[PDB]
């Protein structure tokens, strides 16, 4: 089986992609976070605390013929970003552009953090890291790709996100009208329960190439791109009155500038970021100070390739028995 669905950018920053999911029977459609980054699926319900819905569409489990309790389970999941959620577990038929799975643990939201309240556009998260992360207990759950995987012609899922666009995921096969070149694929360590992988280097705009490896996960539910403070003074040194505000909270640019591209290393390949997708917009309505998409990794404990590296590409996430990455351009 393959399944194939097109995720949209919530906001005029690509601030996060959603994607339509059909949860129980009749289907209920609503639009989830993929995030290579988590290993939960979650969603707003009827059970979400009233005040902490704000638009939100919600997974109502009663109205489902093939709903079913799952009894004593509870999960509660603490993101990076510091927002949070948690709840209790039914099983339910989940389908992605066409591709079904039974059984799935569907994670009922009774309590969600503000962030994900004032999100009117995200009714939840579909986990795509490995699912040792899963939060549930206490019997842990597996995602919706590795539920999926047998079934699958490939074991395999491919990110294509769009720069102020829509993309896709693909579920179970590779398209290969959907990239330039080749793919090159890049080892991948599980021991964290992430995609994480090593870039070979980077460059700055038209400069040299840095051989050096940095270590770092692949996450599509992160917005930016997260590396070295080494690295991110060499970049926004190239930019002229770019400075890191510590009230702002990470680099900042001035909105006049034309901002150079971004090279990260996969393997002996190479994938440009250009300058525009590293433009977040002013860092308050009409401010002529603009928000960086390149930033700090100091204090966060890992470096992250979110949504500013991984739509400058074509990734794959190969869930082959030893699984790996693959980046090609596009």
């Amino acid at each position: 089986s393959t399944g194939s669905a097109t995720t949209t950018p919530i906001d005029s920053l690509d601030d996060a992609y959603i994607t339509p999911v059909q949860i129980g029977t009749p289907a209920q459609t609503l639009n989830l976070d993929f995030d290579t980054g988590s290993s939960d699926l979650w969603v707003f319900s009827s059970e979400t605390t009233a005040s902490e819905v704000d638009g939100q569409t919600i997974y109502t489990p009663s109205k489902s013929t093939t709903a079913k309790l799952l009894s004593g389970a509870t999960w509660s999941i603490s993101y990076g970003d510091g927002s949070s959620s948690s709840g209790d577990v039914y099983t339910d038929t989940v389908s992605v552009g066409g591709l079904t799975v039974t059984g799935q643990a569907v994670e009922s939201a009774k309590k969600v953090s503000s962030s994900f309240t004032e999100d009117s556009t995200i009714d939840g998260l579909l986990g795509l890291a490995f699912s040792t992360l899963n939060t549930v207990s206490p019997t842990q759950q597996k995602t919706f790709f590795d539920n999926a995987k047998a079934s699958l012609d490939s074991p395999v899922f491919t990110a294509d996100l769009g720069y102020h666009a829509p993309g896709t995921y693909n579920f179970g096969f590779i398209d290969t009208t959907a990239y330039t070149g080749s793919i090159t694929y890049t080892a991948v360590s599980t021991k964290q329960g992430f995609w994480e992988w090593t870039s070979t280097g980077y460059a700055v705009g038209s400069g040299t190439f840095k051989s050096t490896s940095i270590d770092g996960i692949a996450d599509t539910g992160t917005t930016l791109l997260y590396l070295p403070a080494t690295v991110v003074s060499a970049y926004w040194a190239q930019v002229s009155g770019a400075k890191s505000s510590s009230s702002v909270g990470g680099y900042v640019f001035p909105c006049s500038a034309t901002l150079p591209s971004f090279t990260f290393g996969v393997g002996s390949a190479r994938i440009v970021i250009p300058g525009d997708y590293i433009d977040f917009g002013p860092i308050s309505t009409g401010s002529s100070s603009c928000f960086g998409g390149i930033q700090s990794s100091a204090g966060i404990g890992i470096n992250i390739f979110g949504d500013v590296a991984l739509k400058a590409a074509f990734v794959v996430f190969n869930g082959a028995t030893t699984p790996t990455l693959g980046f090609a351009s596009k």
